[PDB]
């Protein structure tokens, strides 16, 4: 694995850049907390028809990934605000992957793949992901989705469970592990 940073990188900040951009969707130059949690909670409920107990528990994990990157509700948070912030978050989810803490994006995974998993036993299946992405906009096309399933370790069924996603999410959002490149697909650089 990986649990050194890796700030300088302008990938790094190329690659979360891209996601800044993406989710400035009315090109405000900033984004808020309140954007971050409805965008969420509108695609589990309204898309993926999540119950209102599984929502809750989706929200409140949105909630904190997002409020780890010191993104508040009510404050619009610029770029430079928003990648120091993050600088923060990738800084205290290492911290919780070195303690075997659980991290915030597990949190998110669980609480998320409860809705998507439609058999609710926490692992996904292509179609249910190639559901959630393209509902989030994350990713457009189907061959996108695809490059998850051959990067992921998929199981025996084979669907993607949270443990797999968190280890190759520990290197694509935080870390910048080369083997986890392409994690979905061509849509995030
Ligand atoms: O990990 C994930 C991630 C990271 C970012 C991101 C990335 C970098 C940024 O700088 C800003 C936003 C953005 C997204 C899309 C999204 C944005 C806001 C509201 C709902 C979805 C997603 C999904 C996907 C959900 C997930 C979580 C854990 C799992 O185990 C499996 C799936």
């Amino acid at each position: 694995g990986k649990l050194t940073s890796d700030f300088d990188n302008p990938r790094w900040i190329g690659r979360h850049k891209h996601m800044f951009n993406f989710l400035d969707v009315n090109h405000n130059g900033k984004i808020s907390l309140d954007e971050m949690v409805y965008k969420a909670s509108d695609i589990v409920i309204n898309n993926l028809g999540a119950t209102p107990e599984q929502a809750k528990r989706h929200k409140d994990a949105v909630e904190a990934f997002f409020g780890g990157a010191g993104m508040k509700y009510g404050v619009e948070t610029d770029w430079p605000a928003y990648i120091e912030g993050w600088k923060k978050l990738a800084t205290d989810e290492l911290e919780k992957y070195a303690k075997n803490e659980p991290t915030l994006i597990r949190i998110w995974g669980d609480a998320l793949f409860d809705i998507v998993d439609k058999d609710q036993n926490g692992a996904i299946t292509l179609d249910e992901w190639k559901a959630y992405t393209k509902a989030a906009g994350i990713i457009q096309s189907s061959e996108d989705c695809e490059e998850t399933f051959r990067v992921c370790d998929i199981d025996e069924s084979g669907q993607l469970d949270v443990d797999e996603m968190t280890r190759q999410h520990l290197g694509f959002w935080y870390t910048m592990d080369p083997a986890c490149e392409k994690l979905y697909g061509g849509a995030v650089p």
